[PDB]
């Protein structure tokens, strides 16, 4: 039964919905929070974001990265002088199932093909009844970060499989995200031993113990991919977030941002516990009217179930050669100041993806992108057809937060440039 934020502090002059899609059968109990574009909700289109984990809430990227508001020590609303909306509708799901805001009595969501599957029943709901976002032809597009990165293509596919459809996407964008791990894991110890931007975080020894450690943490990853089996990917996983995540770690640097520290324990971040608290106060749950009682940012158990299904670990980058191959433009771009999802990692995963253009997107050259607004150099590209790799520079695992000017500028250009950079 939906509310309206109206009520709530957040995005006035707008037109802003929020409450639940509710799932019968299923007993799944989805939530969201959307907001009109600021300029025309009319012909603006509308977008997805995700938010990774896995089992995070969403809620997350818009008090923190992308939205509206923000929130600080006074736990009062803070108007974003760049929000994702300012030129577009937003909708703010919490994915999965018992994820933040959203609930269940007894369900499953213990990995990926299957979320895709609620979401799809889900947009599929909210499309209709608010159909304001369709008939008008409005440009739909997903969007995310991390485990989204996982997420999204199989998404995507699972939309694309319905002719069925009750609505249209247009793209995806995808940013500082894991998606082929068995490629991207390499770039683990180059991007944290000096040779990504920032300098060796590592000690020279603790560098070589990374490359001893790999070549048996690949064909972990290759069997998983091969096998697709518990057996395989499992403990591919372990292992290598191991030998891999792990030193990095040690030294407590934050994984969202080797530039900034963040020492084992506390808050890598600490702004986010502020915003668990804005959550949780009885005014901003009422609002919103959500039929939950206690809210969390990640819920360790579906994380747990995720690590424990062999997820993390399966190649979810094949979905994008189809993708690429249906002709769906697509976006990632990457802060390449994160460890976690390295630019490095993510634009070799790009540079080696298959799907037609292939030979072409490897042949085409790396570009200086300035930003839209700021008038200032403000990323890197490797532009093709409906493919396109950006290194954002002066980005963290966020990139809308550490800079919101370029982000808003990477992104309505996408949004409204032509699928191209």
């Amino acid at each position: 039964k939906i509310k309206d934020p109206k009520i709530l502090g957040i995005d006035p002059n707008v037109t802003q919905y929020t409450g639940y899609l509710d799932v019968e059968d299923e007993d799944k109990h989805f939530f969201f929070w959307t907001f009109e574009s600021r300029n025309d909700p009319a012909k603006d289109p509308v977008i997805l974001w995700l938010n990774g984990g896995p089992g995070c809430s969403s809620l997350t990227g818009l008090f923190f990265a992308l939205g509206p508001s923000s929130i600080g020590p006074d736990l009062k609303p803070i108007g974003n002088p760049y929000s994702w909306n300012s030129n577009a509708t937003v909708i703010f799901l919490d994915q999965p199932v018992n994820v933040g805001f959203s609930y269940s009595g007894s369900s499953g969501v213990s990995n990926t093909v299957a979320a895709g599957k609620d979401v799809y029943n889900f947009l599929e709901l909210f499309f209709d009844q608010f159909p304001e976002y369709v008939n008008k032809g409005q440009d739909f597009h997903i969007a995310g970060a991390s485990y989204a990165g996982h997420y999204i293509p199989v998404f995507a596919s699972e939309i694309l499989s319905h002719k069925d459809r009750n609505f249209n996407l247009t793209s995806v964008l995808i940013g500082n995200g894991l998606t082929d791990p068995l490629t991207q894991y390499n770039y683990y110890e180059p991007m944290a031993c000096g040779e990504g931007g920032e300098p060796s975080v590592l000690p020279s020894e603790e560098c070589s113990a990374m490359e001893d450690s790999l070549e048996r943490c690949l064909g972990l990853i290759e069997s998983c991919y091969d096998s697709q089996s518990v057996w395989s990917c499992v403990p591919a996983t372990i292992y290598c977030n191991n030998a891999q995540l792990a030193p990095y770690q040690r030294t407590g640097r934050n994984v969202y941002d080797i530039r900034k520290d963040c020492e084992g324990g506390n808050l890598c971040y600490p702004t986010l516990q502020d915003i668990d608290d804005y959550l949780n106060q009885d005014y901003v749950k009422e609002a919103v009217g959500a039929e939950v009682d206690h809210y969390e940012s990640c819920n360790f158990d579906i994380n747990r179930n995720f690590l424990f299904a062999g997820d993390w670990m399966k190649p979810y980058h094949t979905a994008v050669t189809d993708l690429l191959n249906q002709d769906l433009p697509i976006l990632v771009y990457a802060g390449d100041k994160d460890f976690i999802c390295n630019w490095l990692g993510n634009k070799a995963w790009t540079d080696v993806l298959p799907w037609k253009y292939d030979e072409e997107f490897a042949s085409q050259k790396v570009r200086n992108w300035t930003a839209s607004i700021t008038d200032e150099v403000a990323g890197e590209v490797k532009s093709y057809k409906h493919f396109t790799y950006l290194r954002v520079f002066n980005g963290g695992h966020m990139v809308p937060f550490d800079v919101p000017e370029n982000a808003l500028s990477m992104v309505n250009e996408w949004i409204h440039g032509g699928f191209s950079l």
